[PDB]
């Protein structure tokens, strides 16, 4: 499979929107609570079949699968929402109707920092000019980078984003650079998965 | 500052080693303990000069350099061990004279799975054929990837590694690439400092 043909399977393989929405009234802890876990229930449910449909996942041995789905699914789930809401300072865009100002984090305890870890991050990605297509690949480099036909894997989706950013034309140095701020970005989304969670156990 | 030149003042910057020792006897629970705690506060020291030497750094502000120090010194103690350990199948390098097989971790309750992570990530950088002019970049950029001296800082560094990989003369997919493989074995860095840290704390 060429660089360019992984993209376009990545591409197709973007997992559906989910039928979700804002309750009438204000939110309440209670609430927006409810609306979050029962959107990233359904999310998790298509993050499955979407990293089924990456090129040599299914190959993998089904241990390995569940392990890469269990340890990373937080970040992958985070990268999604900050590209849903790269061109929406202020606001995080978890479903298409689903929409939350950054001031509606004060709604639930703990989560206002988190908002606004997602937010900042969110605006490097941003003043990046983070493409679509290095989206694609920056997440499935997050599930995959965690051992033989995995580094294949890790290095076919690698050299998909170097094409990418090959296409865009900055010079060879400015492409290295380029690949190096896009990967110590991912570590970021790493460290807000893990306060996330601590935030989901305290809380739960 | 060109890149070359920053690669020689952090070439210039390494800390000196540590003078220390293995007791005669053979080791227990206390004396493993009691020497690599010994080496790590000698080692920590040096490290604060060093970070001090690296161009840019006193120029920030002392919170954010003691922030940084901080939050990262793990993972810095952890690859210059790995570094130190390279060319040594079966072995940590803690110091010169402080040389520990992979057999002897059974002298510590839970160190022995971790002494195994340091050594699995230690060959992988080793099959890698790191250079010692590209740890040193590596090194430095663990330090700082964590605003805007800070970010100029982390750039004039990643030009430096990039400049370090153009001298090795592969190609330009092939730079890329490489650049992208170093970068991702830091967030193993990352993982087996969080597991050596909870070691710590549930020990002491
Ligand atoms: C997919 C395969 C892995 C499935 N496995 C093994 C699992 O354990 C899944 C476990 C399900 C966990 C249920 C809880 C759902 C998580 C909802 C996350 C909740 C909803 C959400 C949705 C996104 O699309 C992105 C981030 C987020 C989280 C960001 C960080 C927040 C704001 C925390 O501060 C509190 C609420 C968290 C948000
Ligand atoms: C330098 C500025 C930061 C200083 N600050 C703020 C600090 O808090 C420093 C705190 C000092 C902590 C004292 C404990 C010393 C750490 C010794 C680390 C101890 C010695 C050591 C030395 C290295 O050069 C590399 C890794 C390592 C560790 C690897 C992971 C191990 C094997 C764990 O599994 C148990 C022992 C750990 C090893
Ligand atoms: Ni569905
Ligand atoms: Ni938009
Ligand atoms: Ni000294
Ligand atoms: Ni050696």
């Amino acid at each position: 499979l060429s660089p360019e043909q992984l993209v376009l399977t990545l591409l197709e393989a973007e997992p559906p929107n989910v039928l979700v929405s804002r309750p009438s009234m204000p939110f309440t802890e209670a609430s927006m609570m409810m609306s979050l876990t029962k959107l990233a229930d359904k999310e998790l449910v298509h993050m499955i079949g979407w990293a089924k449909k990456i090129p040599g996942f299914v190959e993998l041995s089904l241990l390995d699968q569940v392990r890469l789905l269990e340890s990373c699914w937080m970040e992958v789930l985070m990268v999604g929402l900050m590209w849903r809401s790269i061109d929406h300072p202020g606001k995080l865009i978890f479903a298409p109707d689903l929409v939350l100002d950054r001031d509606e984090g004060k709604c639930v305890e703990g989560i206002l920092e988190i908002f606004d870890m997602l937010l900042a991050t969110t605006s490097r990605f941003r003043e990046l000019k983070l493409q679509h297509k290095e989206y694609l690949c920056v997440k499935a480099m997050i599930l995959l980078n965690s051992s033989r036909k995995l580094t294949h894997l890790l290095n076919a989706v690698t050299d998909a984003l170097v094409w990418v950013i090959a296409k865009s034309g900055i010079s060879s140095q400015q492409q290295s650079v380029r690949l190096a701020n896009l990967l110590m970005l991912l570590s970021h989304v790493r460290h807000i998965s893990n306060k996330g969670m601590e935030h989901l156990l305290s809380m739960k």
